[PDB]
Parts: C-alpha cells; sequence; structure tokens
C-alpha cells in the first residue's frame, strides 16, 4: 500500500530540524515560472488529491515502517516520528493542509500563481514543503494538457484557412503514447491530459482515470477506430500484402479502418495495392467508414506529401471552396510517425504549400505527445515565499544572483483579473486591499477533504481555444 | 483495480480479425535496434512479471467491465470476449504465455534479441501482441540503468585519472528525479534502474520497489545525507543567511551535511559566509561527516570551477599523488542543477583543465536522470518475426523503403556467445543447429509463472564496469 511518509524526497526527512525555531506557519506555492508556450492549461491536481492526500493518509504502521527505512536509508535516527504522531492522533490521520488552486481547465499565462499550500496547525509547519514532491508531479498532467492545446492551436489554424471550418477538429491529433511511456500509471495520466483539448486516444488507461476521479456525461471521454499494425500484415507473408489489406478492409467494412502501408513499400501500396489492385473495395465504403491509410516510415513531410500526390492521379480529386485539394470522403491518410509539436507545424504548413487541405490528414503522436516532456519545459516550480516566527509574518524567496528567471514571488498570493480581462498574481498579501476582483484560487483541499471539485466536461469548457469560442 | 485487458494499445482490440485464419502460433522479439549508447542494460521485465502478468490476471468481472468500455470506446462491439474467457475457464485466468530472456543486469550490444515472447496456446495467438504495449514499457528501466550506467564510465574515467583509485564512485552522481518524473509509478521503477549503477539517491519510492521485486542482502539499496533545501534557508530571512547555515551544520554536526548556497549570491556564501564567518565550524568536522555545499543555478561549469577556487584560497588545499587539488576532507561540493549526461562530461572535463580532482565533486541529477528520456534514445522494439499457419511456419518481417533501420529480424531467434566471446542473435532458427553454444536466453515466464528470477545483487554483478573488474 502507498505510504505517503515514504512519498518524498530523502533530504526534505530532515528539514524539520533546519527550519527557524517558533516557526507556526510555512506558506508555499506553484507557478510556471517566466522564461511559445506563454499560457498554460492547471490540470491533474484533483486527481493527486484524492488519490495520495485525502483521507486517513498516516497510520502506526506507515510511521513505522518508514522509521525502519529512513534508520537505515541514513543510517542516522532523522524521523520527525513526534510530527507524524501528532497528526495520527490529533487529527485521525488527516493532513492539516489548506490548498488553494484555481478551477482546473484555466488557462493562464507564464508567472502565475496556479496553487498556494500552507499548514493548518501551528505545530505542522513542516508538513507544507513535505508533500511538495507529490504536488510538483503535477507539471506532466499540465505540460501534456497544455503542448497538446499549443498543437490544436496549429491544427485549428490551418484546417480553417483550407477548409473554411473546424470539423473534427478533435480527432486531429491521436494518443499513441501508451507503449512509450515510463509506467502505466503515466499512461492514465497523459492520455487524461490529452483528451481536455481532443477526441482520439489508444492510451485506454486514460479513460478509467477520468471517469474516477473527474467523469463526463457521455460513456466515455474518448474513442478509437479498428486499425492494423506491422504483424497483421506481414503475418500473411511478403508476397501477400495484398491479401492483407484486403482481408482487414472487408472484416471492417461498415466501421472506419486504418491500415498501414510501410511494411515494405508505402508507394507501392498505395499506387499498385491500393489504387489499382484493391481500388474497386475502397470507391464502395461509406462516408462514415472511410479507408485511412497510415505511412509510418520515411521523412514525415515529405512521405506525407509524396503520399497526397499518388492518391492523388489514383482517386477522384476535389477542389474546395478553398481552393485546396480533397481526397473522396471515402479515403483518408494518417500520419503516426515522429510527430510532435515541431514536425506537426511542418506537415502542415508543407500541405499548404502543395495546396493539400488539412481535411485529409490525421496525426498520431506516441513519445512526443506523453513521453517527450520535461520540467523544465514550462518551469514548474514549488516555492516558499510566507512564513511565521514568533508571532511575525515575513516575506521570504529566493533570487539567485547568476539566475534573475529563478527568482520568486514574495508573501501571501492571490490571483486576480485584470481590468483588461488578463490575469495578475498579488503578492506581499496586496489582495487583502480588494483593489482587485475576488482570489479567483479556490479552496480545493481541507485538513484532508477535498472541498472542490471539477467534472471532466467543466475542464473541457474551460480549456476551450479562442477559435472555438 | 489494474485490468490487462484495459492495459494494451485500442487498435489491438481488433487485431484478433486481422491475423490470417488458422493461425497457431505469433512469435515476436524485442531489441534496442542498430542505429554511442552501443550496450544497454537490460533490466524492468522482472517487475513488469510480477505486479502486472503473473497469476489470475483474467476474472468474470474483467471481462466484463473491458466488454461496457471497449463497446463505448469504439461505438461497437469489437472485442474478443470468446477469447478472453477461454483462458479464464481453461488456464483459471494464467496467461498461455511462454517468455524468453536474457538475465537480467546483463550487458547487451544494440541489435541483439533481450527477450522473446509466445503463445503455449493455439487458441491464444492473438495472445503475444496484446501484451506488447506493457512489455514495451521496459524500455524505461532500460533506457535510465543504460544511461546511467554510461555517465558512471565518464566518472569512473576520470576520477581515476585524477585520484588514482575510483573510491566513492558509486556515490558521484546522485538522484533527484523525484520531483521530476511523470508519475509515482515512474519514480520507483527509475530510481530502482539508476540504483543498479549507484547508491545515492532521494526517490524513496525506489527503495521498496526493488525489496518487493528484486531484494538485497543489506537493509536498503540506497543511501541519502541530511541536506538544505532553498525554504530551509530563506525562512531565516535573507539577512539571515549566516544564521541559516550556522543552524544547520550545528544541528548536523556529527553526520554528513549538504547546504544549498545559491539563494542570494552563491560566490558570496562561499567566500565570506563559509569561507570567513563560519569556517571555524566547517575546519573542525569529522572526514565522515564533511560540509558539502551546493551550489543550484549559473551556468553549471562556470558556477563549479568559481566556486572551487573561492574554496580553494579560504581553505588549506593539498595536492594528491596525481598532481590535482584536493579539499580538506572536511569540505566538499555537490552540484545538483541541470546535470545530464551531456553536462556531466563538460564538467569534470573543465576540471580536469584547472588541475581539479573529481574527488572534490559529486553530482545530483533530476530530469536529466530519470525524465528526459524516450523510447527513441535506445530504439527499443517489439516485432514479430515468425509465426505458425495451417501447420506450416513462416519467417516474417518489416522493412520499410524508405529506412533500413526500422527493418526486423525474421524467424525464431536466439543469442549465443561468439567464438572471441561477444554476442550475435542467430535468425531463422539457426540455432537449433547448435553451431555456437546453447541459447542465452533463459524462460523467465511461463502459463502464468514466473519460472527465473534474478536478485538486485545479482544485478549489480552483471551491471558492473569493465574498469571496475
Ligand atoms: C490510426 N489508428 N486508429 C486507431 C488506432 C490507430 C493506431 O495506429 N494506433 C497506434 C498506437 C500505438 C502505436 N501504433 C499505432
Ligand atoms: C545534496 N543532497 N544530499 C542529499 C540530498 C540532497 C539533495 O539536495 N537532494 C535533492 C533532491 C531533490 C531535489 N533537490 C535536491
Amino acid at each position: 500500500e502507498f505510504n505517503i511518509l515514504l512519498a518524498t524526497d530523502s533530504y526534505k526527512v530532515t528539514h524539520y530540524k533546519q527550519y527557524p525555531p517558533n516557526t507556526s506557519k510555512v506558506y508555499s506555492y506553484f507557478e510556471c515560472r517566466e522564461k511559445k508556450y506563454e499560457e498554460t492549461v492547471f490540470y491533474g491536481l484533483q486527481y493527486i488529491l484524492n488519490k495520495y492526500l485525502k483521507g486517513k493518509v498516516v497510520t502506526k504502521e506507515k510511521i513505522q515502517e518508514a522509521k525502519d527505512v529512513y534508520k537505515e536509508h541514513f543510517q542516522d535516527d532523522v524521523f520527525n516520528e513526534k510530527g507524524w504522531n501528532y497528526i495520527l492522533e490529533k487529527y485521525d490521520g488527516h493532513l492539516p493542509i489548506e490548498i488553494k488552486a484555481v478551477p482546473e481547465g484555466f488557462v493562464i499565462p507564464r508567472g502565475n500563481v496556479l496553487f498556494t499550500v500552507e499548514n493548518t496547525d501551528p505545530e505542522c509547519y513542516w508538513l507544507t514543503n513535505w508533500i511538495e514532491t507529490i504536488l510538483v508531479q503535477s507539471w506532466y498532467p499540465i505540460t501534456v494538457a497544455t503542448n497538446s492545446r499549443e498543437q490544436k492551436k496549429i491544427l485549428a489554424k490551418y484546417l480553417l484557412e483550407t477548409s473554411g471550418n473546424l470539423d473534427g477538429l478533435e480527432y486531429k491529433l491521436h494518443d499513441f503514447g501508451y507503449r512509450g511511456v515510463s509506467s502505466q500509471e503515466t499512461a492514465g495520466i497523459g492520455a487524461s491530459a490529452h483528451l481536455v483539448n481532443f477526441k482520439g486516444t489508444d492510451t485506454v488507461a486514460g479513460l478509467a482515470l477520468i471517469k474516477k476521479y473527474y467523469g463526463t456525461k457521455d460513456p466515455v471521454p474518448g474513442y478509437s477506430v479498428p486499425a492494423a499494425e506491422h504483424s497483421t500484415i506481414t503475418a500473411w507473408g511478403k508476397d501477400h500484402e495484398k491479401d492483407a489489406f484486403e482481408h482487414i478492409v472487408t472484416q471492417f467494412s461498415s466501421v472506419p479502418v486504418s491500415v498501414v502501408s510501410d511494411s515494405y513499400d508505402i508507394y507501392n501500396a498505395c499506387e499498385k495495392i491500393w489504387g489499382e489492385d484493391l481500388r474497386h473495395l475502397i470507391v464502395s465504403r461509406s462516408t462514415q467508414a472511410p479507408l485511412i491509410i497510415r505511412p509510418d516510415s520515411g521523412n514525415p513531410l515529405d512521405t506525407v506529401l509524396k503520399v497526397l500526390e499518388i492518391l492523388g492521379k489514383k482517386f477522384p480529386v476535389t477542389e474546395n471552396s478553398k481552393g485546396y485539394k480533397l481526397l473522396p470522403p471515402y479515403l483518408r491518410v494518417i500520419q503516426g510517425d515522429g510527430v510532435d509539436i515541431n514536425t506537426l507545424q511542418e506537415i502542415v504548413e508543407g500541405m499548404k504549400q502543395k495546396m493539400w487541405s488539412i481535411e485529409n490528414i490525421a496525426f498520431g503522436s506516441g513519445g512526443g505527445l506523453l513521453q517527450k516532456l520535461t520540467r523544465d519545459l514550462l518551469n514548474c516550480s514549488f516555492k516558499c515565499s510566507y512564513v511565521v516566527t514568533n508571532g511575525l509574518g515575513i516575506n521570504v524567496f529566493k533570487d539567485p544572483v547568476a539566475d534573475p528567471n529563478k527568482r520568486s514571488k514574495k508573501g501571501r498570493l492571490s490571483l486576480h483579473r485584470t481590468p483588461a480581462g488578463n490575469f495578475v498574481t498579488l503578492e506581499e498579501g496586496k489582495g487583502d486591499l480588494e483593489e482587485y476582483g475576488q482570489d479567483l484560487l479556490h479552496t480545493v483541499f481541507k485538513n484532508g477533504k477535498v472541498t472542490k471539485s471539477y467534472s471532466f466536461d467543466e475542464i473541457r469548457k474551460n480549456a476551450q481555444l479562442n477559435i472555438e469560442l
């Protein structure tokens, strides 16, 4: 079973002996520190609150096991057993911590406070930064959701330019990163952060997380279609790629089907196998059930352009109202290899260059969507800004001489709306002057209880694009 | 509860309809495909076998829950309920799958077979690639342990060059990546992969994983020392950093203590505070309990050099047998900011340039050790190479025309020792000819049971450096 006493950075175990004596309060905050990615999607905190932080998290057995581990881990008896006993006795293992946070899904610019953490009991001053490590890990669902949303803007910009609308926008970027993530739990968290912006996913784990921790009125927040992998094709034999294609498109004739065709020669399959041999099986398919050709190798941009040109001369192409070329509705293309935010831009710009509408293309990202993200990307940091010693509250902060970009904020923080509708974080407890609006931060966790929740439907509404509004 | 039926890629649910009819066997393998990092550390498979694959992994409830989700996920009823009921009824939920693998800890060059997967029942041909996604996720503990071991080589190369020995080599790279990872499960897996090569860790979660899934004769596989964070320093006020330093070095006067000093001015803390104001507290410290100054900002190389040069002219410096400068035993340094495999090389080379010994320095790595890694780095892949249809077995493979580096192996594979004592992967069942030795791959999983295990002590022995041997 998970033990929160074993879920922190090792050196934090020795931090209760390092704070100034007579300290009754430790007040820390979280931010995507300033110095692309100018605005971030706040999401994932609620998951951590329910799974790891809420309820009775401290027992007699967990204190003992922690004491035994740290005894050997440090070769010394540095462990605030007395501090963890106080929480067990006076609060029945419930954490005396108050967490205020901006509503999940909210798109806040860089350099703003996203959530604040403080203790509600003067004895548990050390508890504030004990749970830093576990709260910092919300950087990942924030980063995934933010980067997925930035890719959505690119998709939206080019789709509108070449088609005239945003039809099927939330199905332009599919999640392939189940096998590409570091762990099972990661896949669930990551896929759920992608579903904030899109509806297409293959990481099944992300569905159960949302249903349990957030919830949707629809049965599921994500969907998928029958598709093929290289094994289901190559197992027929190198001389039976046509038999493989025909068997698959017939098994799924009334539903959308994606077939990978780069097993031996992607350009041969499209022109000869799809475009001649099995051309009769494609032109008969319904609009609601087209064939989706999936290339998986070569230069991403160059392959897509070459695939389209091949299909263009083997299938009746129409020029849309915007002047861009569109395949017949029974044939689409999905690029699911080596696609991140950088190459996504390069591809759709290349398609616009060759007068190809974005209607023709769908994208699949794996490690680039879920794994190729760090905490340095959005500068997600957790710092202390306020403490009270001897009954005197002082404003604390870090300010390295060689790096102004690592400077922290001072005093009690509060998020507000500017007169121009933008955001502003007030420092030094200036929010109590009420020269601005009400503090946007709502208490979501207090004394071991989740005090405010958000459904996944609310998060989707909050994280909408401006072009969609 | 974990559901293996919900732990696969979405499109893999529809794959049982796509294989050629009368398919009795699906035989797939795993490799760190060819075309630095020329040899990889095999590790993490045993964890996935025990936690996810072994025992009764199929129940009536899990089959129903999977059916209900996939029904809504696909808006249709494509789900091999008959296939998952066969396993439940005939094998009591136990997976009829045989997995052969190279002993964990083994350092195998790129392009070799690490493990193989096949079905032991002709009815469960579709089962081999269903569990691809979960077995592929072993890329992470492999990639971490490999990249960690590569950094160990660099440390060993310079430490030996500048000290004459390798004393304390396994404490030169400390894990800080608990807050830098995507999830809790990741933190445990990653830290355990780093502990294969080092003993310095702050990610507590990794210890419980090893004890449960691998085990060591020593109480714990990892260790840590009392250290300070920015909050435990700044809380004293900006005008009382000296009082902060003094209080911490006194609380831990008999044990090694690491104190961060980049809060306001790193170069002032070393020369004025450590080097003048509190110099008397440092020179009295034991050799087994020194002060470890920790910078955390500015250019990693430039900061370390300047810090060392400062400490050089405030504290008595000795010159070892190798001619490299050495701090007194009661004074050491640890750089734990922006340290990956690339910058690590830059720092130690810079230290050798300025006649500084590696004995003086230790390194802390967070996101670079546990997060800044993808499945692309080592080209970890899982492809089918052999199937049996209509009684006849055929050697299958993929071979993209535009990318020769994605070509897969053919037929039944086996790993052997070359006459020169190196590794080689035999294809097309040439291993049965027995022109080489016996197959080095051991059966580690069969019909739901773990048939072979390795302790973390064996894995550590197998992952030793050639310089250590
Ligand atoms: C295009 N498509 N539609 C449904 C599923 C897929 C697909 O290709 N998925 C996928 C996931 C992970 C790795 N490879 C392919
Ligand atoms: C230098 N040191 N010695 C023991 C622990 C640490 C340390 O600074 N750890 C750490 C962990 C995570 C983030 N930041 C620092």
